[PDB]
């Protein structure tokens, strides 16, 4: 198609869909999007619409997320393979190991996990919320996952014992080099650096912030800074961009995430056009999963 932003406006418009995109979405996707945010504001806002069907733009994680939270709601993606390699390298089996070998140690699971190992989870975490869960439960030990940087962040900061699984769990996106900073801060002296808690322990204590992307979008509201070199995911410098367009904001490297990249302006007409393909959890799937998150809200209320 010629005019593939005019057809999509036009479907969504006519079909009754909603456009829900994820930070990490090329521009043209963020820019045709009804709402742009991360996983857990994409599923409240979901949850407030009067409308029934969704067309998600992220991977399936997240799209899951809506649709646990949403579960009577028509939720579509453009490509059903996009997913979280880290997220995949959390399995049942090591969940199941790690209760019976810390049987009062509550399991802690990161959002970027499986609806699966969500269903065996005490409780989601955000990388925005994790320190203010870990802290706010009763335990001083309790298991982490999948990310074992996001994890150590969370030790560091709670002063609690924290059992990361699985092994090497991490995020390959958030994966900079320490150097990178180095260059930066004699390149712009001025610049501020914030990185996301999924970084590295050595670039994360370089940073003069450390956070979520929802929280890296907070940050140029209370510091007035003229640059900011962003360590996450390059779609957050696009979103960055929009939101603050009288500052300059600078990769810390260029960091992409592939399968967040197979969601593009001609699948995302195809999805529309076939109103395909629809996320299934099972009845139990949604109900097993619901009861972790629910005791998130439960903790951050
Ligand atoms: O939506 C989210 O919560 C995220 C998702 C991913 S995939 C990476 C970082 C974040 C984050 O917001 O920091
Ligand atoms: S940026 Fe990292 S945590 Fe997020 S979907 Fe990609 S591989 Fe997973
Ligand atoms: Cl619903």
């Amino acid at each position: 198609h010629h005019h593939m932003v005019d057809e999509i406006l036009k479907l969504k418009k006519e079909k009754g869909y909603i456009i829900l995109a994820h930070n990490f979405q090329i521009p043209e996707l963020q820019d045709i999007a009804d709402f742009v945010g991360d996983s857990l504001q994409l599923a409240r806002k979901a949850m407030e619409l009067s409308e029934k069907k969704i067309l998600f733009l992220g991977v399936d994680f997240m799209a899951e997320l809506v649709k646990i939270l949403n579960p009577d709601k028509k939720v579509i993606v453009p490509d059903r393979s996009a997913t979280c390699p880290m997220a995949n390298r959390l399995t049942p089996e090591i969940i199941r190991e790690y209760r019976e070998k810390f049987p009062d140690a509550p399991v802690v699971l990161y959002v970027n996990s499986t609806s699966e190992c969500k269903t065996l989870a005490d409780v989601i975490c955000t990388s925005a919320n994790a320190v203010e869960v870990v802290k706010k439960l009763d335990s001083s030990v309790v298991i982490f996952g999948p990310d074992r940087n996001l994890g150590e962040y969370v030790a560091e900061k709670t002063g609690k014992k924290v059992i990361t699984i699985p092994e090497n769990g991490h995020c390959p996106v958030h994966q900079f080099n320490a150097e990178s900073i180095d260059a930066v801060r004699k390149k712009y002296p001025d610049a501020k650096v914030i990185v996301h808690p999924e970084c590295p322990k050595p670039v994360r204590d370089k940073a003069d912030y450390v956070g979520s992307t929802g929280q890296m979008e907070k940050i140029p509201e209370r510091d007035p800074s003229r640059i900011f070199v962003i360590g996450t995911e390059i779609g957050m410098i696009h979103k960055l961009k929009k939101k603050f367009p009288d500052r300059e904001f600078v990769p810390l490297e260029m960091a992409v995430c592939v399968n967040m990249k197979k969601n593009t302006l001609e699948n995302t007409l195809h999805a529309l056009q076939t109103e395909s393909f629809e996320v299934i959890l099972p009845k139990e799937v949604i109900e097993k999963a619901k009861k972790p998150i629910l005791r998130m809200f439960e903790l951050m209320g």
